[PDB]
């Protein structure tokens, strides 16, 4: 009874506008800042091509060849491991609690762009402090001085408070942003052509803008060269290894139970190997050049600051929301840059909200079919779950509540709770289920057997990748540190630590309640709950699908 999509176009759409957004413009520059620049792309490019689009495409494969979404196709794939799609969609909501919070963040900059002067050009604001001086003078002339753009940033946005102890009030005003925001995407979701034409288009538009305002830029050759010439002393740090491995599964949406939802509308017989390695690089040569982009203005804003190219700006997160707006004030009308900026940012974290929300949403769905959607109860479910995951979300609007922000970004939807879904994938579908019978289906439905690259990433490359990083991070510990100088307390990293173990613990809870809830002795209940109960069962009632095995 599974959807199916229209012309094949809507898919390749959902997928693009799904798997690139904030985790390409405003992620990948902050975590390829923090870890030194240069030496963050070589763990990328290893977790890029040994991994990560093998996942991405062995998500949408079991997707559309069990034509389930993100919870029912690990049910047909291996029941014993069902429990790996439940922990994706753990996953996933966390992630719906956060990453919508960067959006309200960007909606308050579109709020501050329509004045006549932007906001973040000047010291003499009333909420600067006595340190600020302008970019231009900080040159010339016990004694530390704060840039313009990071005191509005700091000061006006965040009102960073002293630590996570101290949370201070609720920001009225990025409150009301992120209702908005949350209005804005459950309207869309519950209720919804050539105008998507162009809400994929512009986006790349202003990113080719930002490019070359930034090349252009003087004194840019030094950001370039901080970005691309790497370390290998911080490639012998675990941190880089980690946070670059995380970045590639955040980036392509994987381990979340989304992809796998997107390509279940998928038809059986579609060549989505192509589709799906274009759309691959896409997102990989999005968030390479765009990289570029942002660390041109990082080298800009280092030259005329006359500071290092490493402490001009924040290395947490607001990295992009430090650069490009004084890129922005650079350009010939600022305003009207400013504005197409940050409505290019909204259309690039909106677009992803959506896919994921109707992912999670989907997931959720397809486990009471009967319940939660007959009659008019999709509704009500939607709204329920927009309106629990926006009041969970208004921790991160608080004052003190941006290292709350930096807890759910490190630890919840990335960090090893990504590996460990990584590693499970690729166990159960390449040892447990096998490499060969998942080639002989994707011979099936694409035409032909692809080259042994998928097999052996999802055999040998990816569980080593994942389970050494998972051994460096635990034999090396680097906690957790907000812009390198504050220290969580205990109860911060026992949060993080909660909220990665919330989805981690999935995986052997849901094989326990399995084997308890079988019977007959321990070895039978194993044998069945290992065998496949018809993978594609649909597929081969529905259309002319052939049997597996
Ligand atoms: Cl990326
Ligand atoms: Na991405």
């Amino acid at each position: 009874q599974r959807e199916k999509w229209s012309s094949k176009i809507d898919f390749v759409l959902s997928v693009a506008g799904g798997f690139v957004g904030l985790g390409n413009v405003w992620r990948f520059p902050y975590l390829c800042y923090k870890n030194g620049g240069g030496a963050f792309l070589i763990p990328y490019f290893i977790f890029l091509f040994g991994s990560g689009l093998p996942v991405f495409f062995l998500e949408i494969i079991i997707g559309q060849y069990t034509s389930e979404g993100g919870i029912t196709c690990w049910e047909k794939i291996c029941p014993l491991f069902s429990g790996i799609g439940y922990a994706s969609v753990v996953i996933v909501s966390l992630l719906n609690v956060y990453y919508i919070v960067i959006l309200a963040w960007a909606t308050y900059y579109l709020f501050q762009s329509f004045q006549k002067e932007l906001p973040w050009a000047h010291c003499n604001h009333s909420w600067n402090t006595p340190h600020c001086m302008e970019d231009t003078m900080r040159k010339n002339k016990s004694t530390n001085f704060t840039s313009p753009v990071i005191e509005f940033w700091e000061r006006n946005v965040l009102s960073l408070s002293p630590g996570i102890d101290h949370p201070g009030s609720l920001k009225w005003d990025l409150a009301l942003c992120l209702l908005l925001v949350w209005l804005v995407c459950f309207f869309c979701i519950w209720k919804g052509g050539k105008v998507v034409y162009f809400t994929a288009t512009f986006p790349f538009a202003m990113l080719l803008v930002l490019l070359v305002r930034g090349l252009t830029l003087p004194g840019a050759g030094a950001g370039i060269k901080f970005y691309l010439y790497p370390d290998i002393t911080r490639l012998e740090d675990p941190q880089v290894w980690i946070d670059a491995g995380t970045q590639i599964f955040f980036s392509y949406a994987i381990c979340l139970g989304a992809m796998t939802s997107l390509g279940s509308y998928n038809k059986y017989k579609y060549n989505s190997y192509r589709d799906c390695m274009l759309l691959g690089c896409l997102n990989s040569g999005t968030s390479f050049v765009s990289g570029f982009a942002i660390f041109s203005i990082l080298g800009f804003m280092a030259q005329e600051q006359g500071v290092d190219i490493a402490d001009v700006a924040e290395s947490g997160p607001g990295l992009a929301f430090i650069a490009y707006p004084k890129a922005v004030t650079m350009m010939p009308l600022p305003t009207f840059w400013s504005i197409l900026f940050f409505i290019m940012l909204l259309l690039l974290g909106l677009d992803s909200q959506f896919v994921e929300v109707e992912g999670q949403i989907t997931s959720l769905v397809d486990l009471y079919p009967s319940f939660l959607r007959k009659g008019y109860r999709r509704e009500i479910f939607i709204a329920f779950v927009c309106s629990i995951s926006y009041l969970l979300g208004l921790t991160m609007v608080t004052e003190g509540g941006m290292y709350v922000f930096q807890l759910f970004d490190y630890y919840a939807a990335s960090g090893v709770c990504l590996l460990w879904v990584a590693f499970f994938e690729c166990f159960v579908i390449a040892w447990i289920y096998g490499g060969d019978n998942l080639y002989d289906g994707i011979e099936d439905m694409i035409g032909y057997r692809p080259g042994p690259w998928m097999k052996y990433s999802w055999a040998v490359i990816t569980p080593v990748l994942c389970v050494g990083c998972f051994i460096f991070s635990l034999v090396k510990y680097v906690p957790l540190t907000y812009n390198k100088t504050y220290v969580y307390p205990n109860w911060a990293i026992g949060l993080g630590w909660s909220l990665a173990l919330s989805s981690m613990l999935c995986v052997p809870l849901v094989i326990v309640i399995r084997l308890c809830q079988t019977e007959g002795p321990f070895l039978v209940r194993v044998k069945y709950l290992l065998t496949p109960r018809e993978p594609n069962r649909w597929a081969v009632e529905r259309e002319g699908a052939t049997p597996y095995n």
